[PDB]
């Protein structure tokens, strides 16, 4: 259930500055995970979103949960698979019911809990909340679908 | 009560800077209506070092975040018109967002057009909704409610 | 070979990598003739950051690069057509610029397109000329000899 | 005592990508200091340190320690003053006794504790750990001077 | 009045990072000539993309370093360091010319920029000469720049 | 084997890269002896946009990442002579750091010269010691010890 930072880059094709998940402490194949990302001022996003204002952008959270699921659909099916991992594409059609309640700032750790809604073929529909310290910042709902690279 | 805005009004405006800022100029505007606006896509852009490499493509996120600003120029200058004065005091955040769908993907070279219509505003709150296009084709669509806040 | 090329095509193609790539698509290619290709120009570009603050614009001298990166991919795909193989068992270095007009000034949102003609080409060595415009205006003007080289 | 990103942004004077400290938890006057900086993959320094390995620099743990030390200096001297504070700037004068025993990654919640070993006039001596879920990272000591920019 | 630090600099020119491309000025005669210099590192963005596995200082940089000591030689010679009076100035490049590059400019050089005025009408200034890298001349080059209010 | 080496040898030996590669060029070498290497400081380096806004300070502790670093270079050409395969997945890790003095500030314009010395050695574990000088002067003295290891 725990994979961290150097598992993470293995199975997600996303770099610096959009690899948006810093480690993953849960995940029951296709049901659910819990990762998250922490959030520091020494991030460039920082840089204008807001001057004096730091504050983690909303759909940069979004990002974050999308990846998470990603990596929860990708996994759910192949597991820990370096190999086969390059030969996916996981990108997301829609994104639905976003709610943003609480800013994410520097010092927090951004948790992602994602849970499989529903999925038919390579068609993965996730849902779930964005927390800081036990409080829901954020929910929404995607539909990915993974395909050959 | 203008219709066209570029660059050097929308950073008095938006409060966003870089690399956060991603609407480069403002093609019409009608107050209470509807905003077109358009944000140039470029290989020269920190983004696609991570988005992905040796495969550059627009996150489909920012592309609605491209969206939000658009709606959010929108929703203030309705309001007050262009008042650099007030909209320092002013920041709009997203409440929510719905209905999003990503059609083709946007990469380098793209002229990613933001197109808003105003579907319901009462006082600060703005519920937004529209697509992004690029060469006539929508690449994106959304909804999105947004609110006009006191920066402090 | 073909008269289009994307970003994808061009990454195969030039040695440049961010934050010196300074062309996103090719449109117009003839062999030992001419390239009209161009760079889309938005505020979200680091070079913006210093140039200058609170006012935008795009660098002269990086108009000038850009041009040159457009002749380079001309010579390339000149004598070797799309070849990434060989393409990357080269550099490109400029040699020469000479009269060089900054006309209009560039700005986030501009359509920054590259228009070159082959002045003249022998081997390695060769000599482009032309324009950059924006909507049709010419907002700068030049010459550059540049020269393909090994590794 | 608990003091956020934007409190801190008013009393030091590094600013990106070298202000390192991203919230204080505990403060004591001429006493010690608690803070941490959130450690995520999203940081530019992490590209160089090391391509595929991402290592948080221990030269940078030092100065995080410094940062948190240079915090707890000015509050020891002026209190919460952001109109004294932004006339300064903060120097490093000395480092000794810095020894590393884990390395701090992506996902990791650093946090700084230093006390005073002895100050007067603009001159902070401090020292200390860094440390990672309760365990000890790093340890040091330094000296640094408070001046007028 | 002859030795200006990267804080003079940064009060006289309105470049900032990353296209402030001056770090100090060792010599300067009011209305004659300027040398100055910048420091070459790796651990400049540039050499992320130009190129990998090649550090190489554009050469387009290296005539903006020299457009820029020139534009402080033009801005000194008329007003001499007046920080209050820099902020209300621009100096708009108007052409190149006659640039040819020699020898390659990597991190560890000393890019040495040496700036003579070649003519001064009213608010034009014309000024010209090489950027030197120890005591051998890497590139020459002559541009012309406009004196304006800022705005 | 060579005394002097330029950036490219440098980067097929240490592992740092942008922004972490703080070593320029060598300009001396002896094996398990001693190293002079510099770094060029200029105002073009992202970390001056933080240290310190409007007054560049090149921070002392990248002062000392730099000498640990051309420790480095000399630890492994020590060891496996100039060998870029093997270098390819090694990687350094600091242990210690001790006797840090910084006594002049390093600015854009300046030539930081590093003078490393080879203190005492053992396998992979390098314990190094010098100064950091600009113009003949020294700015900075450290001694470190590091330890080289292969990526696992
Ligand atoms: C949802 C839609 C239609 C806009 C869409 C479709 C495809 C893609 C896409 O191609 N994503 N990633 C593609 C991709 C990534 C890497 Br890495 C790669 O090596 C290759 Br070939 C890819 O096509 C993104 C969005
Ligand atoms: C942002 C602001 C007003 C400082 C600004 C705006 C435009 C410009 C410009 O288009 N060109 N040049 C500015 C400029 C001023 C001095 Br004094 C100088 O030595 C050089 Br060379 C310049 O390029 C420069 C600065
Ligand atoms: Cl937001
Ligand atoms: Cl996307
Ligand atoms: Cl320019
Ligand atoms: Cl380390
Ligand atoms: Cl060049
Ligand atoms: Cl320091």
């Amino acid at each position: 259930s725990q994979f961290f930072i150097e598992h993470i880059l293995q199975i997600l094709p996303h770099r610096y500055p959009m690899l948006l998940v810093d480690r993953i402490t849960e995940l029951q194949a296709n049901q659910k995970i819990v990762a998250y990302k922490n959030i520091t001022f020494n991030e460039d996003v920082f840089n204008g979103h807001f001057p004096n204002k730091p504050i983690f952008p909303g759909v940069l959270i979004v990002e974050g949960m999308a990846q998470s699921g990603g990596f929860l659909a990708f996994t759910s099916l192949w597991g820990f698979d370096p190999e086969i991992a390059k030969t996916k594409i996981v990108y997301f059609m829609t994104i639905d019911k976003v709610k943003f309640r609480i800013p994410v700032t520097p010092g927090d750790r951004l948790e992602y809990h994602l849970e499989v809604l529903k999925h038919k073929g390579m068609i993965w529909q996730v849902g779930g909340t964005a927390q800081v310290d036990g409080k829901v910042v954020a929910e929404a709902e995607l539909k990915a679908m993974i395909a050959e690279r």
